């Protein structure tokens, strides 16, 4: 679990979110497994806006952070989860690393800020949703 806090939006993984974003909703697409909704508090994070292949993401599996390279935000055939069948996912970066199922919602992050969140796993690498290229989280 986990979500991005910027502005007055609340970033999850589509898979995870509650009728309070569905009923919030500013914008969502299931190719990339992502969410958006309105918050009443602004909040804590910064959105990269950059190309960086080098970050740390949050591991809650193994309660650690970890410095990883990553792919450019691709289209990615992802193998099936608990959560979504074997499918094409959109804007999805690709790491060597540990993640379940219940991982998703970390952040991976830059020195420019928030990059994405943990969206896949399996097979030895942790899959992020990008949300660089949402430029629209930035303001309004
Ligand atoms: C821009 C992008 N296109 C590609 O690179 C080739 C056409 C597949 C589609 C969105 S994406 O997945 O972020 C990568
Ligand atoms: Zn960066």
């Amino acid at each position: 679990s986990g979500a991005i806090y910027v502005g007055n939006y609340r970033v999850v993984n589509r898979h995870l979110a509650t009728h309070n974003d569905w009923a919030n909703l500013v914008w969502e697409d299931s190719s990339r497994d992502l969410l958006v909704s309105s918050t009443t508090a602004q909040g804590c994070d910064t959105i990269a806006r950059c190309d960086c292949q080098t970050g740390v993401y949050y591991c809650s599996s193994r309660r650690k952070h970890y410095p990883v390279s990553f792919s450019k935000p691709s289209l990615i055939f992802v193998e099936a989860s608990e959560y979504y069948p074997a499918r094409y996912q959109s804007h999805l970066m690709l790491a060597v690393g540990h993640s379940e199922p219940g991982d998703c919602g970390g952040i991976l992050r830059c020195q420019h800020g928030v990059v994405g969140i943990v969206s896949t796993g399996g097979n030895g690498l942790v899959g992020f949703a990008d949300v660089r290229d949402l430029l629209w989280l930035d303001e309004e």
